[PDB]
């Protein structure tokens, strides 16, 4: 689950 650190920075950048 490498990419969950990725996807959650950019869930932050589309808020």
């Amino acid at each position: 689950q490498a990419p969950a650190y990725k996807k959650a920075a950019k869930k932050l950048a589309e808020s």
